[PDB]
């Protein structure tokens, strides 16, 4: 029904940690840096505590915040409610990026077409989690090394999985 590629965006921890106590439990500007580069351009989907953490609109992009909250509105963001109202404002995109967090993920799981996860070699204390997939008729498509330096003070690795269909 939906026309879009559905894309997820997500860097996790070896037991798919993705937060604690509402914000990210690493710092990476390198991978930062891969976040924006590969999401220039195309939508952000974010849940709505994922935007107030962030805080600010980020330019060049479409920022689409999904929440229950009939009233809520952001200045240089556009607000959804549902799955089907983000397919709606997205109907005549090519791509669109779930950018979490773990609710936003859970919600657009059925629909997910494409997977760009950073997997980060450390087992963080976390709270907050990326739900388990199966991977059975997806395939690797990209899979590189992150900068591990004095500011990227972790071992990291990007993948890119694609849903076969
Ligand atoms: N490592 C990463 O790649 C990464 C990426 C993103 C986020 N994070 C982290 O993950 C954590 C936040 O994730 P989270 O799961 O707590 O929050 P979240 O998914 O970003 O946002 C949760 C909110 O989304 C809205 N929502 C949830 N289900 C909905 C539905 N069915 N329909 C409409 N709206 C719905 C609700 O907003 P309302 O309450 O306003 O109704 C809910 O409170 C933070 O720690 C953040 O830093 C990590
Ligand atoms: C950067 C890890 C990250 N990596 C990957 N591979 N996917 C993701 N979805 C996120 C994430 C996230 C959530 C997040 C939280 C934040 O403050 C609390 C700021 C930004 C941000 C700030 C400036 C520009 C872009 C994004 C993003």
């Amino acid at each position: 029904h939906h026309h879009m590629r559905v894309s997820f965006m997500v860097a996790m921890d070896e037991n798919r940690v993705i937060g604690k106590d509402n914000n990210l439990p690493w710092r990476l500007p390198s991978e930062l840096q891969y976040v924006k580069k590969t999401t220039m351009g195309h939508p952000l989907i974010m849940g709505r505590k994922n935007y107030e953490a962030i805080g600010r609109p980020l330019p060049g992009r479409r920022n689409i915040i999904v929440t229950r909250n009939e009233g809520y509105h952001v200045e240089g963001c556009e607000v959804a409610h549902s799955v089907e109202e983000v397919f709606e404002l997205c109907k005549n995109e090519e791509e669109i990026f779930i950018f979490g967090g773990a609710q936003i993920y859970d919600l657009f799981l059925p629909y997910v077409d494409k997977l760009y996860i950073t997997k980060i070699h450390h087992a963080f204390e976390g709270d907050t989690f990326f739900p388990e997939m199966d991977m059975t008729n997806w395939k690797e498509v990209f899979v590189e090394k992150g900068l591990t330096d004095e500011k990227n003070p972790y071992t990291y690795y990007y993948h890119v999985y694609e849903k076969q269909q």
